[PDB]
């Protein structure tokens, strides 16, 4: 077994010790004797050799060696030599020392993208940006589900519609728009907007449902209970007018689910009538005040996680949680939206107090 | 003077009273009475009203419907009828910009005859001009030299296959023109090599700072900056990491320099220099988009005077493994050597 | 009317634009377009040539050019070309500086030559004003001192040989000036100002020098004098550490050396016991001088002199004293405008009749 | 250890308090009975004696003799009595200055005798530090400069003579500088610096004086060299009207010239047909200078050497490149303090905090 240094592990001095490799899988090292140990070790990696074969070259003591070995293997610093197979910069080069990154196979990963079939439920601004990110990134089936045509307000969120496509069905231009950008990848259509929740029937099965249409305001509950009920992953987007929200990221009994922990408001109308007709009147003429940047940001996070989803690499975000980017502030929230044994959706449970008999 | 209710709001029953807002500005009003009462007074508004005017529909005391009014005239709930005059292709960004107090009207105006120039329109850039464009900003000025690889389609969300071996800069020129003919666009077939390069860079409203060669890049752009007068926006990634780094404005945030700090077996430190000399970044292109989205939203915000932009003083990075998102100062110091006064004056009268 | 681009002109590429002219009349021009249009512009009047010919010569529309050209007018970065024409002039490198002023070096010069300095007291700061004067041109200067070179003095007195220890001030310094310039005329007075009276003795001049250390209130007297006497004057010194130079008084234009004096209540002291004890202390003191200090105050009071005769810039001793500090950075003005309630300068003065006609 | 009260004290009533010093040293105190008490103190030391001995003279509480005693001494109004030997000397103008700082006149001296100085560059700057050092008493003075006078330096070079034109500058300077004091030695080199490799050449001293203003950029040359040498040295010169001297490069314990920004380079346009404009216009440069400002230099740069090698008191323009104004009343300072992370002196980069987390 062959290991080798990752090109993208970067040293300097800081602390007492040391800092190997860099950004999020970035390591501080105590001991600065033991960060000098890790750069040696590391040194004689350089080249794909086996343990024994590195160690031949090393000066420091057979047992230290053993530590950072087992440290720069378990960090991911270095890995297997076969996980570095080259190709004619495979187009997907760019996003394979990711991968390696976080200690998997990019070869395995990029399969597995290539053999997934991934659903965008509504081809609004969000779902327009998740599926080139997605298309872009080797997701080799994609079905677009929308009913709506390009009206000449889309053009402010929706990165792929020209001047030229307003009037055009949404799916059929973003259908070509994918295939232009990738033509290795199959995509497909479906005429249709959930309208009642058993809209939902006439959606087909996938590795994941990218759930994202702001409208109706009460689609995640519909959505929610169907996969849930029809053992079928979804991950959610949108937004609150400046705020970005994505997750939970749905996984049939192994996450929570989005009633799990019953977090979002629950909507009230007034016991007055006289005040009631007011608020009827006043949400009915509601419009959200959006921002397309935060469009965005939702949408970028969201295909982040369907991609660590179907490549099985890393855990994504938006387990168990729902998550709000403000654009007015520097501000992350996340609710959480863990497994509830006693969930009125999922799992089979109900909350009692301790009868004590004595 | 008309109010109007801006079709932003929302009101829903919570708690011991209920919401009035929606967004980064929904607010809870915990006494019922009060909730009731600014209903009631919004009510007068869907429909445009003087104050007066509204007084008399409304069926509450002149004590209560002032600090109703206050309520709604502070957030922004109701707003100048004049801020509501069409059939415009902008008008979801201007409830936005009414949302924030601002007139839309004056806010699509300073975007119309602003001048935006990005220097580096790999990935990073390339994001940002799309989102600039299609908000409507007036003129986008494009600095790249490069040519577009196979490699590149995984970041650079506007290419087709069809064109690789093009010049980079040539293809989003009519990428936005295809997305937004009214806007004018211009080409300037030019990388960064040495200090001496900025001098080609013409002047702009602001400079969107985003390609990742050379590492030493925001230091010229900063120098230069400071002594050009000249406002600036970086952004880029470290590895897995998007980043925003400090927008710029003359002589009011302190520049790239400021912050900075003196810092820190010649066996090893060959070592580290060789290893070092061998890196390739692990990038990850979702978080391209990130950062691209925050830095274009930042420049809107600039350039449409209607709110602080998050980058003043701060480097912000975000996380793409764990949810974090950290800021770093980078406000003004007044031992700076780059914007800080190295004169004194010796000269006085009696 | 040729326009000419003055020798003195730089430009550099600089921020935003650039910059035009470096030294005292340096400009930053942020608009690139604009300082692109101004050397467009100067590159017209390199050779000699009209505001017409060079409209035509630069090719920028009209509105620009007339920009660009009232820019490089109003700056002297061109000037009229009559002010250029050398043979092989002495003074030609104070010439570019004239010129920068926006004079007409010719003039500048003549009006030195035409001209007659007093130094009132060639001990130190008028040593080193004279030969200042001398080397510019200054075509007449008379010395008036009547003391021997000591050894000490050497110091100080820069143009001193240890040889000539023992000659006469005057009389050395007369030999200097004319080995420097066989040009000028210079005159000896073996005078020592001692009494008011004395001044008569020196002779109407289009300035007066008065440097001299001792008798305190030589300024007093000289003030009286050239107050009544139409003379302008300026005075230039040291208090110890300290250069000093100015006021400059213009007779009519300016404030006089009584203008800005007060009343002074601290007299002396109160306790009579310490009184005479600060009386001693002080009449025992004697200065502690700095040699370069004598240099800054002759060479920024020589400046004012040239200026004053020239008439080409506004001498900065003007209704002001200045101190120049030497163990600190340091420049200090002190007014010294007119008052119209002083007796020096001020009237008698009423009238009391009329005619109603 | 005798104490003497320096001959160069003055007091006077003034506010709420007094003054006791006049000059640069001179000091306010505001309690009237602490200055009455200085005063009487200072009486008592006219003579040279001892604390004790001076103490029986005085009628005042012994605790407060001890206060005014250290004021008196930390401002140097009283100085040890030895300070006093000198001769019947030449430099005794001097001597008084030296002691209001604090220092032994004669050890100040001595260390003149014992330096050695370059003049690099002998122009008008130059030339007249090179006087003022020479008649100051620095022992060893080293010319170096390979240009002959000319007709036009006449005005700028207050040492040459009308019958000097032809011959070299190192020459006349050499002679005129032995006939004011041939007490010390003066050497010649024929050497201008047209390369950077040429400062190989100029000898090691106790500080060179750098002064020579072609070309624009000698000082970079001379700085990045005498960084690496370890050699002190002081620079002077003009921009048109403005006098500028500073910084005063000292090794271990300064700032060089490029601790800090100025100019950054010239920079010509990145239009060709602008900047071949530029190139014409900047070539024809000739700078508009006045002899006046040429002094003022070279008289605060020469007592900034006279400071630095008589280690009596802070230079002036350490850390600091300083310019005075010749048309206004006006002196900036540039800071040129030392730089941690200066790419000619410093050996360290400057970086950003790296929060892990
Ligand atoms: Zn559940
Ligand atoms: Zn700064
Ligand atoms: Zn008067
Ligand atoms: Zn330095």
């Amino acid at each position: 077994m062959d290991y080798i240094l990752g090109r993208y592990v970067k040293i300097a001095r800081y602390g007492s010790g040391g800092l190997v490799g860099g950004g999020g899988k970035e390591q501080y090292v105590e001991n600065l004797v033991l960060w000098e140990n890790i750069i040696k070790t590391a040194y004689c990696f350089i080249t794909p050799s086996s343990y024994t074969a590195a160690l031949e070259t090393a000066n420091i003591p057979e047992k230290d060696f053993s530590n950072c070995f087992r440290f720069l293997k378990e960090n991911f610093f270095i890995i297997p030599g076969e996980y570095n197979n080259s190709t004619e910069n495979n187009r997907y080069s760019r996003n394979f020392l990711h991968y390696q990154s976080y200690g998997a196979n990019p070869v395995l990963v990029q399969d597995k993208l290539k053999n997934a079939k991934v659903v965008i439920l509504g081809c609004g601004g969000i779902g327009n940006h998740v599926s080139v990110i997605l298309a872009t990134s080797g997701i080799g089936e994609i079905i677009l589900i929308d009913n709506d045509q390009i009206e000449n307000t889309n053009l402010t969120r929706q990165v792929l519609f020209s001047e030229d496509d307003v009037g055009k069905n949404k799916t059929e231009v973003i259908k070509r728009e994918l295939l232009k950008r990738n033509s290795e990848i199959s995509v497909s259509e479906i005429a249709l907007n959930i309208n009642d929740y058993t809209d939902l029937h006439k959606v087909p099965e996938a590795d994941i449902w990218v759930v994202s249409a702001d409208h109706p305001f009460n689609l995640i509950n519909w959505v929610n209970k169907y996969c849930v009920r029809a053992n079928q992953p979804y991950i959610n987007a949108g937004y609150v007018n400046d705020i970005a929200v994505f997750g939970p990221l749905y996984v049939p009994g192994k996450t929570g689910c989005y009633e799990c922990q019953k977090v979002v408001a629950d909507l009230y109308g007034s016991e007055k009538e006289n005040i009631d007709h007011k608020i009827k009147l006043i949400n009915s003429r509601f419009k959200p005040a959006t921002f397309a940047p935060v469009n965005n940001v939702a949408a970028a996070l969201c295909a982040a996680d369907v991609i660590k989803f179907i490549g099985k690499y890393s855990e994504p975000l938006s387990l168990n949680k729902r998550i709000g980017i403000w654009s007015d502030e520097i501000k992350i929230h996340s609710q959480n939206m863990g497994r509830s044994p006693v969930c009125s959706v999922c799992g089979n449970r109900m909350l009692e107090h301790h009868h004590h008999h004595h």
